[PDB]
């Protein structure tokens, strides 16, 4: 047995597909959840200075893709071939992308609010566009079985509804995709008995 | 397999994928597009960007996912799991940071504003976080070259030409870059890519 650390802010945010892959491959870690107070202190102490970071057996690991690729490697989750393992690493970061460019940290409100509404009015739904016809009429985004891709999409989505509900209203097939792997028990579980935060 | 790269005629993003194959030695058409063929090509792709790696007839996306596919099972890969995870965190770190740069800009005011904003202020903490992680060793990750100190000389490469100065009060970083060029195959690539300014 390893002795697994994960430190974040208290919400879903990029460490949830570290959470996922704990809950899916029934790895026992220590969630340990920060307040913004303590921010500065711990911020002083971390390589570049960003969380999340993971503590692996006394050895710090950062950037939340980069870990969950570490966690996945040599499980079902990272694909059933190498081609289809670079489409996973894609689809998360075509995901990723698409996340990052929301102003998550800007201090002006005015600016901020422009910026998630031109993204979610304009770019997301040529995403969702995207994504539906990539994904046609099979179970899973890549391959024949549930991947960390498939996890990423669920978590990503879950918080793009949280800003418009309407995003998936076109894309039921997307919405299924949800729904499945919101259905797997561990996944169900984690869900069921996570903090109820807004991101 | 046969592979054809497709981007625009600059190094960007896809030169990193250009630094694997010259350094493995693989031969591909290094298929490079102006600007006016970019909406004719653009609906073809699954997620309207580029670049793109066909390779015998299958297309792959997202320049960083391409260059773990091709650099697995390889000496640029990193040795274990744990530096394979140091490998892909350190290109997140650095492509993370060219991502805020506003490359698809209009306005020439605002766009010069941000590059020097994140030029002074942002790049010279990346800097220092780069020189402190290096420390002792020649190579970001271990005792050889990994894809990371390719993806390190490339960013820097575009980072020099907005701010020259960059690098003054790190002259290991510069050394760094001195030995990614150093190697033969990436110095003859080098000499012989097309000189574009991005
Ligand atoms: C300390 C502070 C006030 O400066 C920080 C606190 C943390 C904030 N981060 C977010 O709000 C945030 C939330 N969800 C995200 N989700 C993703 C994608 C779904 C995986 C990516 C980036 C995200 C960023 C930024 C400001
Ligand atoms: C279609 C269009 C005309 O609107 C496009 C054309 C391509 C442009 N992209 C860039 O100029 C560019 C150039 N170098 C880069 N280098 C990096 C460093 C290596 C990691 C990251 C991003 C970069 C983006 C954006 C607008
Ligand atoms: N690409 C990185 C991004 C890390 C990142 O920027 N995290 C934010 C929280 S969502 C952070 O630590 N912000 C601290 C700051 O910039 O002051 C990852 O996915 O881990
Ligand atoms: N993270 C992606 C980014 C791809 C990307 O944004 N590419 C740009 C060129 S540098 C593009 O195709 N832009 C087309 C557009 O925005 O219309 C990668 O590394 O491949």
């Amino acid at each position: 047995m390893p002795n697994y650390k994960l430190t974040y802010f208290n919400m879903r945010g990029r460490a949830e597909i570290i959470r996922y892959i704990f809950a899916y491959l029934d790895i026992q870690y220590e969630d340990h959840r920060i307040e913004q107070a303590d921010w500065p202190e711990i911020k002083s102490t971390l390589p570049f200075g960003k969380i999340p970071i993971l503590e692996v057996d006394g050895l710090t690991l950062h950037q939340s893709l980069a870990i969950a690729r570490y966690l996945t490697k040599n499980t079902d989750l990272a694909g059933n071939t190498e081609m289809e393992q670079c489409h996973v690493d894609a689809i998360v970061d075509t995901l990723d992308d698409f996340m990052s460019c929301f102003p998550w940290a800007e201090k002006k409100q005015d600016v901020k609010e422009q910026m998630f509404n031109e993204l979610l009015t304009y770019n997301a739904p040529h995403l969702m566009q995207d994504l539906d016809t990539y994904l046609g009429g099979r179970e899973w985004l890549i391959g024949n079985s549930v991947t960390w891709a498939d996890f990423y999409w669920e978590i990503c989505s879950t918080t793009l509804l949280v800003f418009k509900p309407d995003l998936l209203d076109n894309h039921p097939r997307l919405v299924t995709l949800r729904k499945k792997v919101q259905a797997i028990p561990a996944v169900a579980n984690w869900i069921k008995r996570r903090p109820q935060t807004k991101l």
